[PDB]
């Protein structure tokens, strides 16, 4: 419910400053919006890191990335009509440097799940050819990932912990459908923009 209310508020702010209004843009520039945005990215990064595990918080994660997309759309709507070395750009870069750790966290999360290093490596298919679908022998996943992905627990073992799925040894492409691939592509596209 809180995510839905925040989404509606962000949509209202966008429709306030979707068109070039200048006065409204300056009004929200000289306000407390930047602190709220910084806190929002902080809770986004930490909640994404905490909820990357488990298997019951998928819908909350979906609404979470949806609110992320809405805020990034709003932020892009701020930069409409900017020039080189604009004041809005200065406020923007101040906002980034005020929350550098959260930005690094969300970027690291986006790089691991989708945005290369996932659904691109195609583990054991182009590297081992398991004579079938992407069932994977569980231990084959750790036997894989000898690539550009880091060996840290937050990079290699992170995927293993997040992709527990079945009990004994079986995985599937449904893991790639649920985590990474379809999410974090459209959501991260606005961040890249």
């Amino acid at each position: 419910k809180a995510i839905q209310v925040a989404k509606q508020v962000f949509n209202t702010l966008t429709e306030y400053i979707q068109g070039p209004c200048t006065g409204n843009q300056q009004s929200l520039a000289h306000s407390r919006l930047w602190d709220a945005v910084v806190g929002f990215l902080h809770v986004f990064a930490h909640m994404q890191m905490k909820l990357s595990q488990d298997s019951s918080q998928i819908e909350l994660l979906k609404e979470l990335m949806d609110l992320q997309k809405d805020m990034v759309v709003m932020l892009l709507s701020m930069l409409e009509g900017n020039v080189v070395n604009g004041t809005i750009g200065k406020q923007m870069v101040d906002m980034l440097v005020e929350s550098s750790n959260n930005v690094e966290m969300i970027l690291k999360f986006f790089d691991m799940f989708l945005k290369l290093k996932d659904l691109t490596s195609s583990d054991t298919f182009k590297e081992y050819d398991p004579d079938g679908k992407g069932v994977i022998s569980k231990r084959d996943f750790h036997k894989a990932m000898e690539s550009h992905k880091h060996y840290t627990q937050s990079e290699t073992e992170f995927l293993l912990s997040c992709a527990e799925t079945d009990e004994n040894e079986t995985l599937d492409y449904e893991e790639f459908v649920k985590r990474f691939h379809e999410p974090a592509k459209d959501i991260g596209f606005n961040v890249a923009v």
